[PDB]
């Protein structure tokens, strides 16, 4: 029974353990298109979605996201009038050919919500919210779920349930546009050390993109992204768009503090588990925290930042022969790789001097 | 033949090489019933045990655990008469809810022994102590299991004899009432450094379990615990509860001496088969140390440690869906993971300020 | 299927992974043949090509090349005419019994072009070019192929297009003489973490070789060889030669700046697709760079370089008992490595003093 | 072809990779037999034998090991007389009850040649060698075997060929008594860096050894050694004996010049093959050298590293139930680990003050 459990252990992959082979390309990679759907209703520019957290994303992040084609999510570590406010003013900001906006020219915003706040939810549906995300640590939760379908009845805008790792939660999940996975990899995440559980993000979003392309449902891969390498992989995996923290946090648009640090700046990033958040409108039912804090070198505007991400994605979609979303997911082949293997595809034997994506 | 040796050996895995994965949950996580039975007579209210060793168990160590729902062994490098006052002073040490106590409201208490010190055996057991462990560093010993076996039918306490890492182990040894695993992997141990002889924690529970379920024994899983996460795993892999050496080490209550460095806050934590413990009352028949001495931060009250330990294992499994330790070993699945996924596991790609677990 | 993506995926091994079983030998090592054929007219007296890149190789070091048996190429970050004079230069500066030279006695060279530069190719070509390099990121791109045939029929010198990493990208080149192997392994080279894409060399070389073989080209290995042991490994694989960019830079050949750190020589080393060389004549349809700028040590002169590694070579042709290229390609025979393997095969538990070659 | 070498490749393990699984032991360890036979005349009371390497054994090493039941090569990095004269001192040395003597109470010593030394072997013999090894980087070397087997016939003492690393080499070295395993575990080596060849040391010696059993010819396992828990894998894994450099460099007996660096002593290690040791009687036939030069802290004396190698010998075969090397090699069973096992067997989490072994 025991020694069971380990003979029939899956084997787990996550970025590092898996590169994309070549393929034949015909068109590359300039005018390569990563328009990608999430959500019945919502079809970003850029398949990239800002975290909901308070070192990421409030309304000049949301703002900053959208005018470049992706989606920034209101973090909930905040009042409901707060954050409804936020929200209003992203959708009133409007030279950004690539922005996102809904039928009144407006430009898109998400925020994030407790599976049991509904009033919240409510709230931010009136404000205008285009996106609503049941933002939990392990969606697949019986109560919280039936809170939930509660909770998708009274609100239009789309709906999004995360965080899952496992098939089987999507078929509970079947009333949510899409489902956002990620149990564990995070840069600032404890949850694996700290409980034991968790699923590598290459295998966990590939087993629910199967399950979930079977309901009709998109999946947006959340956490562990340090790469724009990691994002044409993810995609390639089943992932129709990924959520970023760390890559977006120490932007100039990140709501977090700056750090400054033997002349070198910085801004703080933290998990929304830990001590610090908790100190801060939320009050977990866990008694322990499953995040840590830190800080990240400043990466300078949003702007910048998707433009080198963006980039290196059109030009893996572009070594793969895939001219669109759909077709990296649906021709890209993986090898998987070693420790060495690692070694090797990083820069090895010299002493770097510049590293600079320009 | 040699060469078969090498085709057909079994492959071994450790903490760090598994991850549990998420499932539906029902009740979780506040409501986690972790109460356990190790022994017939013997319940804990949590999973855990502290370490016989001079630097970590001794009688306030062992009223801490008592006091918590756990349990304390009482080392053996000191006189019998010594042991023996230990644990009466235990006995009679008795706002502790979760407490375990006998059925004269006394606290638990366990001490260890010798497999040929049956003279001390009878005196703790004389003295009231409720669990006897047989402490060797094999206990698969023929000679050794006589002794022992002469030693079960001269006292009332419960029996636990360990450790081993084989399943052969437990058909000679189904007169204890349970059997503690763990070669090698002690945050402190050089046997397999020394001796080349060993077995990767969770492998060597999983066989065991599953060999100790067929006679009615017991499990604990000894060694190696660095996270409340491993924990989970163990307890997932077969074990009904864990012992631990480093992580209680370096308490206020622990014995270990206090040690400043740096202006910083430590206590020695040694291996009872180090110079230093054999030059304090065992004269073990080795020639050569198996144990390193080294110091551990200070940790701050074992209630404090306990309550963070047990969180983190009420939250893993909240995250499989587990309201109690029999689901846990019953329903608890792996996903087995690379180097890169370990990585990724850990915090990463950030300067990390606080990892506070409160 | 995307689960199937990952079940279905191969294993690629990188130099690290594996190493040569040594087998009776007959004739070694001091007798051993390393000259190889690369195109139909050119068969080097040493396997080995210096890289195309600014840092590398210019007129010096493709004489010094050329002098040792070797080939040069000259970079193409430069205007036309500079280039035709790099080779004119080269082509008249005939001591060196190992020399590699041409029907009138002149050192043999190459040259790179990019797959669109068919004025540049043909100038080449008049310049008495003996090989024109088709130098490009992922020569599988369908409207660079055509191209590539527009420019093999209007020049006379060998073809060689490189770097591909698909063996189904022979099927597509073969009107050329020879493909070139390596996308993601340079030692600059970030390509993998940038897009994601890449293939291990030493798989890469392997599957590319078997399909080369069936078309009558030949194979170079591109990147990633950090030791002499890694040349025998690679020419084991299936390549006929390989092309060195960082060993060879830092040599007083190379064309790289000098700089000095703490009183110690080093060399400037950097990717073609660097700022720094974009800053310098190519203009890539790239958004983001896919290499980085760095320093090596000083090396000391081209031909103490190549004595050692073809010493090394000849070294590990004798302990496989291969007289000549063609029989370690035929019986050379590997073993599969795990990373506890890499670290013994390396020197270990020393302090060094001295790594001396000579 | 080419990628069936590479589904084809066996996979290789070293020390590291492998655990030996405890087992039912009736007699340990104290009562241990460690004897072990090497050749038809010789048997020694430890399995242990020094390097023959000119920073290891001379006359005072060579009669430390025979003293404690073990065995010295003397090098061959000096003149014929010389040699000889190394020999005769350590026959004529002679408080040890271990100590191996011939049948005239004369301490057994051995001595170096190279495969076509002939003349040296003969005074080696007449001096009254116990035995003569041919010491050779790889002894599967048709033209060195042809004079090997001249030399056999030209002397009485026993007969050592080595290194070779496949066991299609012991069909052809049947003449000798034994055979030495190691292509490249060194812990100076740098062979499998420079020439790319060598085999994982735990699959070598057990290749190795199911084919030499098959002959009659006793095995033994050369270099990589670094604590005494890999002499018992070693054994385990067929050898009958292991020979030590490392280990035994910066003894007192060592012959290595003693070095001081911030305060802490030290006694220089090289390889044979590295530019100190060529600058030394050899002049070996290689182009580039195939070890490096380094420095071991001072251990203090012979016997007090054999105490501690063999105490934990013992402890190992303790822990698997055998009471003498035929058992050792007979039962002993392994389990495969990964990396993260290595870590755990190692001490971990933890600040060392003292790993002393008494
Ligand atoms: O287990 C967790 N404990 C936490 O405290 C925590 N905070 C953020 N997150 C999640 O991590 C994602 C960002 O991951 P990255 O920094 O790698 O981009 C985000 O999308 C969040 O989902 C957490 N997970
Ligand atoms: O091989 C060993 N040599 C030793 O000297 C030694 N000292 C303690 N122990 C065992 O290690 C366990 C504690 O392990 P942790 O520190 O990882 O919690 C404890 O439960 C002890 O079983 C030893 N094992
Ligand atoms: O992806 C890349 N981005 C770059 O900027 C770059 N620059 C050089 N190269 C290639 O690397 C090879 C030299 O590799 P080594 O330094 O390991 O010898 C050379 O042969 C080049 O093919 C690049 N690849
Ligand atoms: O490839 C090699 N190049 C060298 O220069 C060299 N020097 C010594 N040896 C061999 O290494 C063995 C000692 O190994 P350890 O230091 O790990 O005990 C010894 O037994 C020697 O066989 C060499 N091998």
């Amino acid at each position: 029974k025991f020694v069971e459990k380990l003979e029939k252990a899956i084997k787990g992959y996550t970025f590092d353990d898996v590169l994309l082979i070549p393929q034949a390309t015909e068109v590359e990679p300039k005018d390569v298109d990563v328009s990608t759907r999430i959500t019945p209703n919502v079809k970003l520019n850029i398949p990239i979605l800002s975290a909901a957290m308070d070192t990421v994303t409030e309304w000049e992040m949301a703002v900053a996201m959208a005018r470049e084609g992706g989606l920034g999510v209101i973090h909930r570590n905040m009042g409901i009038e707060e954050q409804v406010e936020q929200v209003k003013r992203v959708k009133r900001a409007e030279k950004y050919k690539n922005a996102v906006r809904d039928e009144n020219g407006e430009l898109l915003v998400a925020a994030a919500v407790s599976p049991f706040d509904i009033k919240r939810a409510i709230e931010l549906d009136k404000a205008g919210v285009d996106v609503i995300v049941v933002d939990t640590a392990h969606a697949h939760n019986l109560k919280a779920i039936k809170s939930m379908k509660e909770m998708r009845q009274k609100v239009d805008a789309d709906f999004i349930v995360g965080n899952i790792a496992n098939p089987k939660a999507v078929d509970d999940l079947t009333f949510a546009d899409a489902v956002k996975v990620g149990i564990g990899p995070g840069s600032i995440c404890t949850t694996r050390i700290v409980a034991g559980v968790g699923v590598p993000q290459i295998t966990a979003v590939a087993m629910v993109a199967d399950r979930a392309q079977e309901y009709g449902l998109y999946v947006i891969a959340d956490g562990g992204i340090r790469y724009s390498g990691d994002i044409v992989k993810a995609i390639a995996a089943g992932a129709d768009a990924v959520m970023l923290g760390n890559l977006l946090a120490g932007t100039k648009e990140a709501p977090g503090k700056e750090v400054i640090i033997n002349g070198r700046k910085y801004k703080q990033y933290r998990g929304m588990g830990s001590l610090g958040a908790m100190m801060k409108y939320m009050k977990t039912r866990k008694f322990v925290p499953e995040g840590v804090e830190g800080v990240v070198p400043y990466r300078g505007t949003v702007s910048e930042v998707l433009y080198q991400l963006v980039g290196g994605l059109k030009a893996g979609m572009g070594y793969v022969g895939a001219r669109n979303i759909r077709e990296l997911k649906e021709k890209g082949e993986f090898v998987i790789i070693t420790h060495a293997g690692i070694k090797e595809s990083h820069p090895h034997d010299i002493i770097i001097t510049n590293e600079a994506p320009n």
